[PDB]
């Protein structure tokens, strides 16, 4: 059984098990800021950021044809100084070693254009903040499942609680092939969930890097932070003590 | 760090680490039937069943004041032979060691009447399949958080996928004091979630037994299966 | 798969998940005094104490023939007022739900006489401070593995370090059938390890309780404490991740 | 809490989470050969191999000054065609990231001479098959704890069981500073163990890579394999 795991309960200015791409920084205070935030905490336009774990994960194996199970939770904050105008969102993702940032804004760092392409080999769960009709975005802000796509194969409503902290759990069960993303604001006591069957074995290579990508608006005023506070991950490729995972890590 | 954990990937005819109460039984196939189901797989009216883990869990500590965190998941099936006439529900609960089954039907074996009583010292997440006006049940089948009372302090719509297996995750963060219940049908790809602040240190004794309880209707014809296939649990209480 | 586990970093005056047998008691400061100790700290002779976890463990399965892996650690101190006359020992055991305390002294509450008996259905790792030649005890304080007999199937020297805390790790691999007992004294930086093949399936029942058992001497002045400060246990019975267990406990 | 962990119960011809240096090969059967071996399985002399996990581990933190606890387990086999001529052994180590292979032979790719140098920032537990009197090696094959020097600060006897697989548990306790290496041979039932107080935080950088280094003999015929079947690692550095 091939296993992979880490917990970051805070992040650090010196974090060599994390590869920063784009504008991503870790502040002195230990917030991973995925996207550009000026000195008075004001988010900034035309930004793009990704942060992925130093090490590859073996997500499926072609000798056995077996597909890994995984669990990730993380805690993040989106702050808008002006909630009427916000863009573009953040995503948790899986992609090949060594994927680089694609186009920004509503492509969220993971894709290059509206269309589907098997070469992306990216799946991500997006937390999508600005409606792009071009991508068949729903009118409400929404959690989204993207598989080589940016046009989510499934979405649901997600009401941003401005400047408030969100706890996420994302979960993938190899035998059901079920993907589930939970989102909770302990402050507002509101909650959101989504699930779909998605076949990791057709869309991802055997090895993958995982992490976060975020973009802000391409038109100033349309602005927000994408600050991540802590991040936990575990994958298992057999041939996932999950109650034990949530509670511990 | 007082920790307490178990996993049952299936249930066994012989098993001393579960206390069955009421009609609860384990089929030869390793299914935990909380509720009576005859020889052809037909739910029976007026049943009540509970199962809990043999050993008490230290849930909070009066001397330190600190309160445990926990998580539990389980996969369960509800079968109705007629989906238009169904009752009453199942629930995961925490209750004092000794807790015995109470009134059945809409009380789900956890309560005695509709009123709030601090003496229950019971917190439950109910999956409630039949509207009791008198408990202010919503006019849909729902997930509910019950704190010393069958009248939930919170609820959300739950749409029942009949006879399909449901996967539950129930989560309690002691720093936040946040209870979260999630339910997914892998078969249907539907999904449901509810959250609320609940102060366990006020409502539960330091020690509890944890488990399931479930009941079927009193009017015959208001009947459903309440089967648990697997259950894992973990709790952590710090010093 | 069927698994069960628990951790006591301290013991509490009220502890319903521990059945206390004989003299076993939990002090106000949280020690599990297995054998009797007055208010000055003096260990008292003719004592028998056993403590075990409230809930039964499924350690093997007939319909399947699979055997549990397991792993347990604990921290215990033995204090002796006169280093030179000490007795009789303490033991970690697996026995039936629900075993009761057998004979005290050199039998350590787990056995009645010197002979092996099928019906005991008791496997114990023993920390043995007094030579009973009747039992084929060696001339030195020792660790030994007891399979239905107090005549240990195997032993190794164990130099007791008076009133110092000993850390134990006991490990069972059902694949290899290998049982391993290890003991360390962080203070004195000393260490001792024993291993052997034992077959649990053909010795234990499908269901056991596990815990500790201790005796002091029959001859007075032949005394010592048996204090347990901390304990954790984890078992796995297939239809452990040993490393991450020894880091959580 | 910063936490880091991985399990390889198999090695794979494509293994991107492992950086392999010198002669290190993963074979088609999923064995990590630290040291060079022909198609017939005969080890070769003048070989040096290391393998470490791709991603750095934070073992201590200066701002708080706390040190990681960690635990690692692995199975390895050493086979010698002539047990009377064997060299030089293997080691699990922590060193700086970007650390590279040193002098081979009985330096075990880990040091360059017989001399304590605070700059190595290298802690190793070695399983040493050849007596280097130059390094203060005892007259028996041994397990040794190497803190910044191949001249072990403490060792103990270890009886090599030719071509048989060994199980190792190496543990570290940040609060006791206690370092423990256990080795067991399932087939033989032999057992060995060593422990000592080590101060990681004066010796190691805040960040390290961890893995295995091995070496065969710098003389004709002083040869043995150094094969690794499986490896897991867990580290926890408190906040
Ligand atoms: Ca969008
Ligand atoms: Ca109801
Ligand atoms: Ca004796
Ligand atoms: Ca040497
Ligand atoms: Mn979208
Ligand atoms: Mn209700
Ligand atoms: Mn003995
Ligand atoms: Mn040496």
């Amino acid at each position: 059984t091939n296993t992979d795991s880490f917990t970051f309960s805070k992040f650090k200015p010196n974090q060599p098990n994390l590869k920063k791409q784009g504008d991503a920084t870790v502040t002195s205070s230990g917030t991973l800021q995925l996207t550009k935030v000026d000195k008075n905490g004001v988010p900034d336009p035309k930004s793009l950021g990704r942060a992925l774990y130093a090490s590859p994960i073996n997500i499926w194996d072609s000798k056995t044809g077996v597909v890994a199970s995984f669990a990730t939770s993380f805690r993040f904050t989106i702050y808008a100084p002006n909630i009427a105008t916000i863009a573009d969102g953040l995503a948790f993702f899986l992609a090949p070693v060594s994927s680089p940032p694609k186009a920004g804004a509503g492509f969220l760092g993971l894709f290059d254009s509206a269309v589907f392409n098997s070469s992306y080999q990216t799946v991500a769960v997006e937390f999508d903040t600005y409606e792009n009709t071009v991508f068949l975005d729903p009118p409400d802000t929404h959690i989204g499942i993207d598989v080589n796509s940016i046009k989510s194969i499934k979405t649901v409503k997600w009401d941003l609680a401005n400047g408030e902290a969100a706890k996420v759990l994302i979960t993938y069960d190899s035998s059901a092939k079920l993907l589930v993303a939970a989102l909770v604001y302990p402050s507002s006591k509101t909650s959101f969930i989504l699930s779909d069957v998605v076949d990791l074995k057709s869309v991802l290579p055997e090895w993958v890097s995982i992490g976060f990508s975020a973009a802000t608006g391409a038109s100033s005023g349309y602005i927000e932070t994408h600050d991540v506070f802590s991040w936990s991950f575990a994958s298992k490729l057999s041939f996932l003590d999950l109650a034990s995972f949530l509670v511990a890590n």
